[PDB]
């Protein structure tokens, strides 16, 4: 079938990505327009950039990650393993959608990690509004919604809960919060369901820089930044059995 | 054919009765379809305890007496659909003891270090050494687990989360520090490595237990069930307690 | 003797500032922003920070003096309405002085020469894009290889400050120290991390030696400016001190729980 | 000079403990177990804490040792194949000394005063409440599963764990960290953990109930009808014996980062 590989950059990425096409030369045929398998080389960075170099196709494509460095949660396999990768079963994950109004149109986005909104220097003030109802005025660096697969990533970081990516939701966790009298905030991470709509609004500054994974861009006279978990999900391709709680042992623990 | 239960003062009693002298509604404290709780969030954790052979034909009601509870959302003065929330299974074994909790599970030492193994699903996750682990409901992550650092989430997600309580996270006993949500299916194995004596909490009951060879966690398929009148939004509950 | 004052912007506070010069003029007060042994700033704690700054070279000779035309803070103690009371007990030299502690930061490139800076809150070094990744090194001997957002290193009187929002502890500003604080550490196998903000005693030197890139964003009470080429990154509790004029007390603590809790 | 050994209890630490009284036997070193100069702890923090409070009324007097016969501690920082060493360099009487702040908790109802090495914790007999008091004025009203009050030198136990800042034992001061706070709207607290200078006084006033769990150190004791529970630097110091350069951040390095020669 229809597949294409991507590249980190490094020698040891683009020797392992050759080393791997010449093994399909089988009946699969490389095609970066439509594939059906996409093979990622590198880490969790170069997994992600090949995550929204393919977004428009979501539903037709499963991801395989290799990691020619350290263990990553989307690059699970090691370059040692890349003989036997070249008959599965498909993994789902749930992902987040942002979308951003302005005062025109809107813009919408997806995130496999997360999503971040802060200051475009100064303070960052926003009010978080949940399902229509405020919920608290928060101050300080910024706010971060995270997927369940990304709370392993930045969520974890800033002191966030690590939720299973089989537990269709988004966390959102604080970014150096003043909380005082005057800008009470929650402290602690909240989880969101499906159909939950976390919105955020501005006070007084209407620019923000906003980020989806590793895309930061600045968003000028923003009107709304609406949060809330996508319909549509990114694919796995399950060869072998390996946990996600087995893989945040390996990164954290040991 | 409902029951009532009290917190034990005045102001709570003497309510009952005028809710009785409302009720072609028979009551019954035997096989009740309503039970209504009377006090505050501690006593409704009583009225659920008090039924837990039967919690999939019993929708629950909490009235606070006190001030405004997660569990007793109305005031006491309007005593004039089903909503379910998850709940944790709590297994001992030593012939095996199961207990269901609505807040969270604790376990922490009979007076030294607590020191166990972390087994997610047959498979060693971590060393523990600290105060104790603590294993919260959705409904209970607002209460004990927010203290512990937990994060708050909606109890329409049927899931788990597993707080450490003062880790000491070194060299040896190596945590991981942030909270664990754990999906459906999804069973959380404490093993003791030396002492094998816990003090095993469920919600407000900590009972002593000897001789403990495995703890296991996993969310329960019963659910308990709440009669919805009105719309009280849990983040709106969350604000209101938190956020005055 | 010699005096100046700084305002924030806003008609209030320059409106407050005319008229305490007026009001000092009734006395032996004489206006110098050159040199000048008393420093007023009129405005908030960022205005205060902007004071501090433009007299670094001579903070051995000042005593500050702040005042808060919006909320309170804790560089900024004294409301408008007390400027009549403020000017009297000035012209008299009524008044006691309170040091507190300053965090020195130096600079050292791939030999450019060496800089080095004084803060009065904190000082913050992270990356110029991608990961923030060092090798702390205390006291010449390896702590921690840290990745991550950042780190930042506060005063004892900058701990209510960013350090605060970060997990940090509150310290009593005539305790001589600084403290080191995480931002968003990874944290994991590769990059064990203490987690723990670290306080660090006089005499004692944090090294931050950069692993591949050079390229760092280095803050200092929020200057930040990009720094090439970076060799290391020291910090260390200064032997210089901020003076301030004492004519009331204002405890730290009620400050804090003034800011913090309820006032 | 005087001196004494103390012992954890298993065999490891009475043997090697037998092992340095006969290792004093070619020098001058009395063995004296009730008025000693020098005091040494063979074990584990745990033991050392022990010895400290065995000792508490004569700290002016001793200068305390540590021995490590499983992982490496904080007070213990001798290796038990170093006990060789130890012998020879007590007996030629060679080293200067170091001392640490203390915490003193005092509780009132008479008075009745405690020295802390690590920390002090306060707790209930259900929920926890009181009202903490700085220097005479109201902080705030704490409502959770305690308070913890700890010594430099102790922030790197419990204090730890209690999420609070690691500080270095020539800082002079206390940290009073929080325990599963609930931080509401009714009991909001400052959630960062509090550094106070000498001189500086924490007062616990109690809002209802009046019995507390009050615990210093490995003493964990309760006290009724408490009226009043302050906490301050306290004037007496405890004295090390150092031998050679082992850096407080070292130790807090080998313990929580990694040790790699180990
Ligand atoms: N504005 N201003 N003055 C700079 C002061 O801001 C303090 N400081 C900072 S400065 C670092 C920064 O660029 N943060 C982005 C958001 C932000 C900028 N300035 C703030 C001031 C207050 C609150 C948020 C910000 N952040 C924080 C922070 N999250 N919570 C508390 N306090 C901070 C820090 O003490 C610095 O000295
Ligand atoms: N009782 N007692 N033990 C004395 C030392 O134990 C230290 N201490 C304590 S005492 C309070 C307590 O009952 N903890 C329950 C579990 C536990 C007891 N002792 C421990 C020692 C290490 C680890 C866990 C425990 N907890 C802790 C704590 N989580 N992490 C570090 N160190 C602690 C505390 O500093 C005290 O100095
Ligand atoms: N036992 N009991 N009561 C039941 C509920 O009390 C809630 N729960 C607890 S119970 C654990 C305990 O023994 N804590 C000592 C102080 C304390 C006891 N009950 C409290 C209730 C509120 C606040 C403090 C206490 N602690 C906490 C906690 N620090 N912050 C929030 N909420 C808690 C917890 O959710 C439990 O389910
Ligand atoms: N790897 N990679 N690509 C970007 C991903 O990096 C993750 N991500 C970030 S991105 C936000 C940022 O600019 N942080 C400054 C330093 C930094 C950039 N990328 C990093 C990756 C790892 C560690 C630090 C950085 N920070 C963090 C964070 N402290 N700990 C974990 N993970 C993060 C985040 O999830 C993003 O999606």
């Amino acid at each position: 079938m229809k597949y294409m590989i991507t590249s980190k950059g490094d020698e040891k990425s683009d020797l392992l990505r050759l080393n791997m096409i010449a093994g399909f030369g089988y009946d699969m045929e490389y095609d970066d327009v439509e594939p059906e398998i996409v093979i990622s080389i590198g880490g969790d960075g170069t997994f992600l950039s090949a995550f929204h170099q393919y977004e428009e196709r979501l539903d037709e494509i499963a991801f395989i990650g290799i990691h020619t460095g350290h263990l990553g949660f989307y690059a699970d396999w090691r370059p040692a393993e890349a003989d036997k990768l070249v008959e599965y079963q498909k993994v789902s994950y749930p992902l987040l959608k942002t979308t951003v109004k302005y005062g025109k149109k809107e813009a919408t986005y997806l995130a496999l990690n997360e999503s971040t909104v802060k200051s475009s220097g100064g303070p960052f003030v926003v009010d978080v509004v949940i399902n229509d109802i405020h919920f608290e005025r928060f101050r300080g660096d910024g706010l971060c919604m995270s997927t369940p697969s990304g709370t392993t990533a930045y969520n974890k970081s800033l002191g966030g809960a690590l939720m299973h990516p089989s537990i269709e939701a988004m966390q959102l966790t604080e970014m150096a919060s003043i909380n005082n009298r005057v800008y009470r905030t929650i402290g602690s991470p909240l989880v969101f369901p499906k159909h939950h709509v976390v919105s955020l609004q501005p006070v007084n500054d209407k620019d923000f820089q906003i980020s989806v994974d590793h895309l930061s861009i600045l968003h000028r006279d923003v009107q709304e930044i609406r949060y809330e978990v996508s319909a549509k999900k990114i694919h796995f391709a399950r060869f072998r059995s390996f946990p996600f709680w087995r893989r945040v042992h390996d990164s954290f623990i040991e």
